[PDB]
């Protein structure tokens, strides 16, 4: 269960989606028109995911793709997309 | 651009994967994706007050994809 630790005014522990809700919330007030919010968020999440995965598997695509649950082709598509290849 | 009150959202994702990895995986992608789509759909839908037309435009996806996803997370 993906969770994130944090420190409040005085330390705490909420799921990942919360951080997402906050960023989205914060983002809206930041406006004054959006048109590619999806791809925008995906990228802000796929890359860190890729890093963590690739880091674990010492860049071993195969062993990495097997972890995320996707085929090598796709993985390569994303890496190349985020220029990590 | 997507940050939380002041670092990027990606940092949270990275830490969440850090604590998680600190424990095997088989469908990590979907795991993370759902953890990101639900709140997204939810936030956008609430933002456009249920106006799926504005929502899809805002997200950059067709009405179908939006209905598909919303339905996927029982947000229908």
């Amino acid at each position: 269960v993906l969770t994130v630790s944090t420190v409040n005014s005085q330390v705490t522990q909420k799921p990942l989606r919360d951080s997402v809700k906050q960023a989205l919330k914060n983002y809206f007030a930041q406006l004054q028109d959006v048109n590619d919010l999806y791809e925008l968020v995906l990228a802000e999440v796929e890359q860190p995911l890729l890093d963590m995965v690739m880091q674990y598997t010492y860049g071993n695509q195969t062993r990495a793709a097997l972890m995320m649950g996707i085929n090598r082709g796709t993985l390569r598509k994303k890496l190349k997309k985020y220029g990590m290849n």
